[PDB]
């Protein structure tokens, strides 16, 4: 792993405009030529890639970030193209302190490693427990806490980066708490639609309170509640490569404005515990 503050030279995908954290799975589906080629070559050499957090997306202005390592490879080769989909978890934050453009086009960005309350942790996960109860996976580590937290929890991209800011576990964990008393979400383009709180949500697996899935290129984080407001449903469940294996999916879309807030899961078998959930995307909504 990359020592502290250090300075190395770490490849950006352009098409990223996630925030990811130390710690927080990121699902990639290349189609470009030379995108493909980065990851590849990247395969050999440690496997390390840059994910920004952009603040103005439209600029890709992007102070700091997290690493980003792969995990998983697989090759696949459809309609005539060479596709590559691959997983890598967060593992470090950084400060950008540069990135210029090579002739290739392949963007890259040298940035400085950024270095690494327990009844703070636990009044925090006091507060987790009353919006849902659940049986453990949550990590033991303050350091760890404070990334799981920041990666599963309803929060706007703006408050997303200012705890990777924070270089401090006890100081993240502090701001954090402070934020999940700070109670509802809503519909981004109406900011007047209430769709659900904090007290619907929950986790289908240990990452279960948020994750991420692929557009089968698009990377959407859906959060995972058990009951919505103000959505229409539309058509009919289809089990069409369900995100979620053993479930039918359905699009929901805002009352008001038609903007699609998520999707709502159905099980196929009566015996699956959670049987009527909700899969919202959090681009579609905003936090009052
Ligand atoms: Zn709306």
């Amino acid at each position: 792993l990359h020592d502290d503050d250090s300075i190395q030279v770490i490849p950006v995908l352009p098409q990223v405009m996630m925030i990811l954290v130390p710690g927080q799975t990121l699902p990639l589906q290349l189609f470009h030529p030379q995108e493909v080629s980065m990851v590849r070559n990247l395969i050999q050499n440690d496997r390390t890639f840059a994910v920004l957090a952009y603040s103005n997306v439209q600029e890709r202005e992007a102070e700091f970030g997290t690493t980003a390592e792969i995990y998983a490879y697989r090759e696949e080769q459809d309609f005539g193209i060479e596709i590559v989909k691959v997983k890598a978890i967060g593992r470090q934050r950084f400060k950008v302190l540069e990135l210029r453009t090579q002739s290739d086009g392949i963007q890259q960005a040298k940035v400085q490693i950024l270095p690494e309350a327990e009844t703070l942790m636990d009044r925090i996960k006091k507060q987790l427990r009353e919006w849902d109860e659940n049986l453990d996976s949550l990590p033991s580590n303050p350091i760890d806490f404070s990334y799981w937290v920041a990666a599963n929890l309803p929060i706007d991209d703006s408050l997303r980066i200012q705890l990777l800011k924070i270089d401090s576990a006890i100081q993240r964990l502090r701001c954090e708490l402070d934020i999940m008393n700070k109670t509802s979400l809503c519909c981004k383009q109406c900011q007047e639609t209430e769709i659900t709180t904090k007290n619907e949500i929950f986790s289908l697996s240990r990452e279960g309170p948020m994750a991420a899935y692929v557009n089968p290129g698009y990377v959407h984080e859906i959060l995972t509640v058990y009951k919505a407001c103000n959505l229409n449903l539309i058509g009919r469940p289809s089990t069409e490569h369900s995100w979620f294996p053993g479930y039918a999916w359905t699009v929901a879309q805002c009352k008001i404005c038609a903007s699609h807030i998520g999707w709502k899961f159905t099980a196929t078998k009566k015996d699956m515990s959670p049987q009527k959930f909700w899969g919202l995307t959090r681009s579609a909504l905003i936090p009052t």
